[PDB]
């Protein structure tokens, strides 16, 4: 099936815990997978206008660990949950990819997560303004913009609604899109 092909090939990429006891200033990331209309889509969060750092721009749900987590993952399923109402029965939790260094003490581990199809997203206000959904296979035919920087642009169909994807999130969409879309009969 689609979903058991997609978690086949992510098991792949894992790299488990091999770096989680590294001594940096931990966050976490959660790169949601949902299935709609026969596809597979990432979900999507616009930060709140009212944050200091990155105020209006997309990301995905995500944050620092605290003394509760029992692990990174469970990091970014509580903070899943406090942003947009993710419970941790709505996600399975497939695979950790490779980790992002920034600013030399600072480490940030992206887990994918699939989504379970009755999931409804309620966006908390104070963190989040909107929650949208980009379909997998844009994003190895992304509409670019250079800023030389690459931006990515999506419209949504359904409304005309514009998003800007760019930096960490859009390399980490694009790596997804690479894992589970390459070398595919159709
Ligand atoms: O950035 C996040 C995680 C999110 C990921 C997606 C939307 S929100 N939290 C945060 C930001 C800020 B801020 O930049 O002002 C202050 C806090 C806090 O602990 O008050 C907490
Ligand atoms: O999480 C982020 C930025 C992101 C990194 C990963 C995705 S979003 N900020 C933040 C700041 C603070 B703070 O002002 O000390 C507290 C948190 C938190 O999650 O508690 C979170």
């Amino acid at each position: 099936s689609m979903l058991d092909d997609a978690k086949a090939r992510l098991r792949k990429y894992d790299i488990g815990g091999k770096y989680s006891h590294l001594p940096y200033n931990k966050y976490s990331v959660l790169l949601p997978l949902v299935a709609k209309e026969g596809k597979l889509h990432l979900l999507f969060t616009v930060r709140s206008e009212k944050l200091r750092r990155a105020p209006g721009e997309v990301c995905f749900p995500g944050g620092k660990r605290d003394p509760t987590d029992m692990d990174d993952a469970a990091t970014a399923l509580r903070e899943a949950q406090e942003e947009v109402g993710l419970r941790p029965h709505q996600v399975e939790v497939v695979c950790c990819l490779v980790p992002c260094l920034i600013d030399t003490d600072t480490l940030i581990t992206p887990f994918v997560g699939l989504i379970d199809h009755n999931f409804q997203a309620q966006p908390n206000p104070a963190e989040v303004k909107d929650v949208f959904l980009v379909p997998l296979a844009y994003f190895l035919h992304p509409q670019v913009h250079d800023q030389i920087n690459h931006i990515f642009e999506y419209t949504n169909p359904e409304d005309g609604v514009t998003y800007q994807i760019k930096g960490m999130t859009a390399n980490l969409a694009v790596l997804v899109a690479f894992i589970i879309l390459e070398k595919k009969p159709t």
